[PDB]
């Protein structure tokens, strides 16, 4: 018999049914066209898996064969995977605009991406102004952000301002965005976000060869390494030019510069499923790259 699915993006549930053969690919392709997105290249389909692993789902497979978690709709959310290297040329469709909008934002509340108390203001107007529009006097009630997640914690947790303070703060940049659309607030939004230095980067905590933790970043760009205390400056920068390749084996993953002379970087993921996980996103991350400078070919 079929199988019931609950997919679910920044904004918009989806239920439906599927049969047992289907795959992953099948089922992305469904949910791109009952919400209408097209550029796809960004997106993958999350879940958790029986032993509470997030994962992300393998299009070229049944949605079956791949050990979600059982329950009566499997659960699937669908998110950015990859970041685009300018949210200006690259996002073109307001509803990809839109999805990318909330995730980050999602993102920068909870303290995913570190963000500057000043910076945080600016985007908290502009995620303001796409909500509740324009700036009124007479609709808009002085504390009428009463009930809004607007800085991230620790930004609050800086204890300089109180809540109020903030939301003054925050109402006076509201106030000087009269007249822009609530589409190119979200954009305002994301051309600030997309250059805080942890925007778009994924961690992966591992070690070198003397046992020494560190930080493993994978990104648009490539790849980049950081002391375990700082995870917004690289210690160590590895741009896809700067690489010759990437080898994995095991928990070990090594990367070969292209300056011949050079050294390798050896590097060992905690464990297994880290270590596929970081090849997956570096494939992806590079494939796109290659795929904005050399096109179709």
């Amino acid at each position: 018999k079929p199988i019931n699915v609950r997919v679910t993006t920044m904004d918009a549930e989806l239920e439906f049914a599927i049969q047992p053969n289907t795959t992953g690919k099948q089922l992305f392709d469904q949910v791109v066209k009952t919400v209408g997105l097209r550029e796809v290249w960004f997106f993958g389909l999350q879940y958790v898996d029986s032993k509470g692993y997030s994962t992300w789902l393998k299009l070229n497979k049944k949605v079956t064969q791949q050990d979600v978690k059982k329950e009566n709709p499997l659960q699937f959310k669908f998110r950015a995977k990859f970041f685009p290297e300018d949210v200006s040329e690259e996002l073109i469709q307001e509803i990809t605009q839109r999805l990318f909008f909330l995730q980050v934002k999602e993102a920068i509340l909870n303290d995913e991406i570190y963000c500057p108390p000043e910076t945080a203001v600016l985007l908290a107007s502009y995620a303001v102004q796409a909500k509740y529009g324009d700036y009124n006097k007479e609709i808009h009630k002085p504390g009428y952000l009463a009930n809004d997640r607007l800085l991230p914690q620790r930004v609050l947790e800086q204890h300089k301002l109180t809540k109020e303070q903030w939301e003054e703060r925050i109402q006076n940049w509201h106030e000087e965005h009269r007249g822009m659309l609530r589409e190119d607030s979200m954009m305002e939004y994301l051309k600030i976000a997309q250059d805080l230095e942890m925007y778009g980067v994924n961690y992966f905590e591992i070690k070198n060869k003397k046992g020494t933790e560190l930080w493993l970043g994978v990104d648009a760009l490539g790849l980049n390494i950081y002391e375990h205390d700082d995870k917004l400056t690289p210690k160590i920068g590895f741009p896809w030019s700067e690489i010759r390749n990437i080898s994995f084996n095991d928990k070990k993953f090594v990367i070969k510069p292209i300056d011949k002379k050079a050294p390798d970087f050896v590097f060992y993921a905690p464990r297994l499923r880290i270590n596929k996980r970081i090849l997956a996103l570096c494939m992806g991350n590079h494939e796109l790259y290659m795929r904005r400078r050399k096109p179709d070919t």
